[PDB]
């Protein structure tokens, strides 16, 4: 157990000057006809590659993956164009190697300016970082061990430290996750701030915790809820889920809204576990409906009691649930989001997860610490702006899922202390 943060960071590496780190980023950047058009992933290891810059570094190599070229060299993927980029951004020539590992790499490398950058190319054009992959005609193949094992060490020959700045990615054990075997293991800054919230949030928070939680299906979601309920205080289960909760529990007429034929049937475990765990559940006890899955469509507003009428659903939280939101969060101390309270896609249907959203962040500034990780979460926190007034968005795919979800994070498990 705490296996979470309490590891080695890029802050605290002495003996950095002269030596060749090797550097595992996040660049799965979204591109256009060699266009990077969203460079924040790259900014954001700005930090990481400037502070080895000014420390020392013979060399600064950066392996990295995008896309799903699943073992094939597929030009859509290279990332030849994010070579550009840090050109302008570290303002200076950067060197692109179309390759990860071999013997040309290792000397190219070694032939390059004293204080260099450079950065090969995708990982994943290699069966053996991911371990499996498909072929021409798309047939799924598997890799051999020999040759992961040719690949792990081929990577541990390019440099002497190793430094992972790419959590999110940590939770499957691929090649640059766990293959590195290098003495020197430790987080990039984004990294390590990921690992420092999650664990100041998962091991010992300041309480009450509050975990809000969201989004249509019920059934892809039991093992979250069941991992937290085991260390959480209070908890907001809405958004599609609360309309198959609110029937199993109170027989409420669901209407058309979203029903969870499979989740309906782990409703009992959970209710159970959270009285046994004494857990607060909240669950909205109005909702707006409409007469037509669609924004700007006949809409009213009903009691669960009431109940939604026949041939309309609901999708979103009504009012006197959307003002019973602000006393369990404004009264929390620590605050795991992950869901929309609502269609917040469609604006009028928007209002419950506009206002969570305001909650949260001001709850943030009373002192709380607030982190989101949803992504389809964030990507209402990045609509909305204001990533800053939210502790930390956790820019974690799956990673952040299966860590809220107890699971362990080979990644993160692979590295120094
Ligand atoms: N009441 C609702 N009805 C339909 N979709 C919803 C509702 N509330 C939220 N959603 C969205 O529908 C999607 C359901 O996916 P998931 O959360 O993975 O089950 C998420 O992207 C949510 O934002």
């Amino acid at each position: 157990h705490h296996h979470l943060g309490n590891k080695l960071s890029i802050s605290d590496l002495k003996d950095i000057k002269n030596k060749k780190v090797l550097v595992r980023v996040d660049f799965n950047v979204p591109i256009e006809n060699g266009i990077i058009k969203d460079t924040n992933r790259i900014t954001a290891t700005l930090p990481t590659i400037n502070h080895l810059k000014k420390e020392g570094a013979s060399k600064i190599i950066l392996i990295s993956h995008c896309g799903r070229p699943d073992g094939l060299r597929n030009e859509k993927y290279t990332l030849k164009p994010v070579a550009e980029t840090l050109k302008g951004l570290l303002g200076e020539e950067v060197l692109f190697l179309n390759d990860c590992v071999g013997k040309e790499v290792e000397d190219k490398i070694n032939a390059a300016k004293e204080n260099s950058v450079i950065l090969l190319e995708n990982l994943r054009f290699h069966i053996e970082e991911e371990g499996k992959g498909v072929d021409a005609n798309g047939n799924k193949v598997k890799a051999n061990k020999e040759d992961v094992e040719k690949f792990q060490n081929d990577l541990t020959k390019l440099a002497d430290v190793f430094i992972n700045d790419a959590f999110g990615t940590a939770h499957r054990a691929h090649s640059s996750m766990v293959g590195v075997k290098l003495n020197v293991k430790a987080s990039g800054f984004l990294m390590k701030k990921e690992l420092e919230y999650f664990s100041k949030a998962l091991e010992n928070p300041q309480r009450p915790l509050l975990a809000i939680l969201g989004g249509a299906k019920v059934s892809d979601k039991i093992q979250l809820i069941k991992n937290l309920l085991d260390k959480v205080d209070r908890m907001i289960i809405g958004g599609g889920m609360a309309y198959t909760f609110k029937k199993v529990l109170n027989n409420m007429k669901i209407g058309t809204s979203l029903f969870d034929e499979a989740g309906s049937k782990i409703v009992g475990e959970i209710m159970e576990k959270a009285k046994a765990k004494n857990v607060q559940i909240f669950l909205p006890v109005d909702f707006k409906i409409a007469d037509n899955f669609d924004n700007n469509a006949n809409t009213k507003f009903v009691t669960d009691e009431e109940g939604i009428p026949d041939n309309w659903m609901g999708l979103d939280a009504g009012p006197k649930s959307i003002e019973n939101y602000k006393d369990v969060i404004l009264t929390s101390k620590t605050v795991i989001w992950n869901g929309p309270q609502g269609v917040f896609e469609m604006p009028n249907f928007a209002k419950g997860s506009i206002e969570c959203l305001n909650l949260v962040v001001e709850v943030t500034k009373k002192g709380a610490i607030t982190i989101v990780g949803g992504g389809d979460t964030a990507s209402l926190v990045e609509q909305q702006n204001k990533k800053n007034e939210i502790s930390h968005v956790s820019t974690g795919g799956g990673a952040s899922l299966e860590l809220l979800e107890g699971k362990e994070l080979p990644g993160v498990l692979a590295l120094s202390n």
